[PDB]
């Protein structure tokens, strides 16, 4: 649909079974998500943001659905205090930015 | 414009009579820039990123002109690896995110 910017833009995802917010995020080239239960191997990361690092465990080959939309893609799990869903899956579910 | 998210969305701002350039980031409530000079007033603020806090300096009422178009509003100077435009000016110039 169209989202405007006056309040965060927060969708629902499933992923894994469970049912979580998630915020769309332009400026972030991967998804990151908050600790959860996820089979089952993964490679250990780390990404900076403002603040500094993390490490976080990288799962890839995850699928998502975001709205309706099912994606598979990479999936960074960590101690981020937001979950964030980058550019890897955006433009696996076609959104755009429009000004 | 409408801008796909293949890459991340960078676009030229004007502020302070200095060009830059500048990701679009829906996830950002606010602005935030790398430390530049602004002339003026501030206030001390600190930030939460991925990764931890920053403190930044906050300037009211600045003018910056995103692409060809001007907007006014605070923005948050400081260490951030990237300059990043918020939702605060992102409603101005009319932008939305649709899928
Ligand atoms: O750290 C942030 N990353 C870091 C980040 C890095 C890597 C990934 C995965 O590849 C995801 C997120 C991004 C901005 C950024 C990108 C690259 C380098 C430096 C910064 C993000 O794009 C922005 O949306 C918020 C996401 C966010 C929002 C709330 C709480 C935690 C994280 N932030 C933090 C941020 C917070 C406040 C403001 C001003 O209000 C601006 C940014």
């Amino acid at each position: 649909p169209q989202v405007t910017l006056w309040q965060r833009p927060l969708v629902t995802i499933k992923i894994g079974g469970q049912l979580k917010e998630a915020l769309l995020d332009t400026g972030a080239d991967d998804t990151v998500l908050e600790e959860m239960s996820l089979p089952g191997r993964w490679k250990p990361k780390m990404i900076g943001g403002i603040g500094g690092f993390i490490k976080v465990r990288q799962y890839d080959q995850i699928l998502i659905e975001i709205c309706g939309h099912k994606a598979i893609g990479t999936v960074l799990v960590g101690p981020t205090p937001v979950n964030v869903i980058g550019r890897n899956l955006l433009t696996q579910i076609g959104c755009t930015l429009n000004f």
